[PDB]
């Protein structure tokens, strides 16, 4: 293809770097910058956006990034934000858009997690102020249907690890007031706007059942990994006002009780294993892996909870106590 040759002359571009690097030489990504097509708007679909539905695209991403400076890296995740809802890899990682994933569909959407995810968070915690982020945030509410998005495994996390930031330079900046007034109102105003983009349609952020079996059976175990719908849920809630908190609360109502459930049935295998007499390796560390199962699920849920000041504790939800 046209984006092979393109992922070459990058990679050469990236050797280049490294050797001036290597030599103590200034280093300059301008012909790498260049080779990515960043603002090539000549084809259908960007060859840089292009770029990220191969596996080499992705896996040379690290070694641009090293070469890159800030204002390059904010550019590159605007033109992700940008073509988000129509990004290969969340429409492959979207229940909604990808209902039966394939093992190398899911493989991939792996590999972006891991890698691109990685990166995206490694920039914004190090390299990353307040205006940035609410550009960032309004440009992906601007620019897509949020709500699809947050049907997508990566899309959601995307608006977490945006949503989070945000949240915690407020609370790092705020115990000394750093942050003037025309911030914390325009980030009131985003938020507000991504609310309502999610308002009735927070449960969404689920997938069906079926689709979580279909994926348990393509990665052999019994496993909700849920924490990153969790995580967005009380990054959602951390940064709502009390009234934003009721409608989360009651809109995922019936996954907190789910999930609540599901802990209920592993403590009870966890008891009846618990005290068999003599057990065998085996059976212990089935044992050890229906614990941890449900050690999870209380983690996971309590991340949520805790943000409401509520607590999950055997079998009981109550007033979280910090003192
Ligand atoms: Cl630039
Ligand atoms: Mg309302």
């Amino acid at each position: 293809k046209f984006i092979l040759e393109l992922i070459e002359t990058v990679y050469e571009e990236i050797l280049d770097l490294e050797a001036n690097l290597r030599n103590g030489q200034q280093t300059d990504s301008t012909a790498m910058w260049e080779a990515l097509h960043i603002d090539d708007s000549s084809y259908d679909v960007n060859p840089f956006i292009s770029m990220l539905s191969f596996d080499k695209g992705i896996k040379i991403m690290p070694r641009i990034f090293n070469f890159l400076d800030k204002q390059q890296k904010l550019k590159i995740l605007q033109k992700i934000f940008n073509e988000l809802s129509h990004l290969q890899i969340i429409i492959l990682s979207s229940y909604k858009t990808t209902p039966k994933p394939t093992l190398t569909q899911l493989k991939k959407v792996d590999l972006f997690q891991m890698i691109i995810l990685k990166i995206i968070v490694s920039f914004l915690s190090n390299n990353s102020n307040f205006i940035e982020i609410m550009g960032l945030l309004l440009q992906l509410i601007r620019n897509n249907n949020v709500s699809f998005l947050t049907t997508s495994k990566i899309g959601l996390n995307l608006i977490t690890i945006l949503i989070s930031r945000a949240a915690l330079i407020k609370q790092d900046s705020s115990r000394s007031n750093i942050l003037s007034s025309p911030e914390i109102s325009t980030w009131n105003e985003i938020y507000d706007k991504l609310f309502t983009s999610l308002e009735s349609k927070i449960q969404l952020i689920f997938p069906p059942r079926e689709y979580n079996d279909h994926i348990m059976r393509l990665q052999n175990d019994k496993f909700m990994d849920e924490a990153y719908i969790w995580q967005f849920l009380a990054s959602l809630a951390l940064s709502g006002k009390l009234n934003h908190q009721r409608i989360i609360i009651d809109e995922v109502r019936d996954e907190i009780f789910a999930t609540i459930n599901e802990a209920e049935t592993l403590q009870k295998k966890e008891k009846e294993l618990s005290v068999l007499p003599q057990r065998s390796q085996e059976l212990d560390t089935e044992l050890k892996s229906i614990i941890y199962n449900k050690e999870k699920l209380y983690q996971d849920l309590n991340l949520f909870l805790n943000v409401m000041g509520l607590v999950y504790r055997d079998g009981e939800i109550s007033e979280l106590k910090h003192h």
